[PDB]
């Protein structure tokens, strides 16, 4: 059903933030989260920005189900976005180009320097794109606790609210 992939965000990209990134007007509901500040807020804004444009997007990404999770790199500085997405217009021949276009088109608006994110899809043993994204969400992504997971966006019923709920994420762990 749902594809899987990762985008890496080096810390150099955060340094190039312009006023459009900082002066974001969108609401980050941290009523059940850790305080989002500095680059964690910048990445939460970016992830919320990409989802916002996606909810009313057209083309192959219209009518798609998505679940994006930005997390801190486990051993280094920087972040990585776990990307789970799937839909009628979305197939293996355009998945990479659609995901890279979507995330980069938003990022261009928010930075001072020329940057590009590279999408790397999860591959099976035979090189075919993985399609176990919903179970990846359930068994792994939703079992992260902030601020290991920094922010999260989704349009899938059930995760629409639980995904940014620290108390619910601790339930999926236990």
């Amino acid at each position: 059903e749902l594809f899987r992939g990762v985008l890496h965000i080096s810390s150099n990209i955060l340094d190039c933030a312009n006023d459009n990134w900082w002066c974001s007007m969108l609401d980050l509901d941290t009523s059940d989260w850790e305080p989002l500040t500095h680059s964690n807020r910048l990445m939460a804004i970016y992830l919320s920005n990409v989802a916002s444009r996606l909810d009313f997007t057209g083309g192959p990404l219209a009518g798609c189900l998505y679940f994006f999770q930005v997390e801190c790199n486990k051993f280094e500085e920087g972040y990585h976005i776990h990307v789970v997405i799937g839909g009628p217009g979305l197939n293996a021949r355009n998945l990479t180009v659609c995901v890279e276009g979507l995330f980069n088109n938003v990022l261009y608006h928010l930075v001072n320097e020329s940057v590009k994110l590279k999408f790397l899809p999860g591959m099976t043993t035979k090189g075919k794109y993985f399609r176990d994204g919903e179970q990846f969400i359930e068994n792994y992504l939703m079992k992260k606790i902030p601020l290991n997971v920094v922010w999260c966006v989704t349009n899938i019923d059930g995760y629409i609210d639980t995904c940014i709920s620290a108390s619910f994420r601790r339930g999926a762990c236990h």
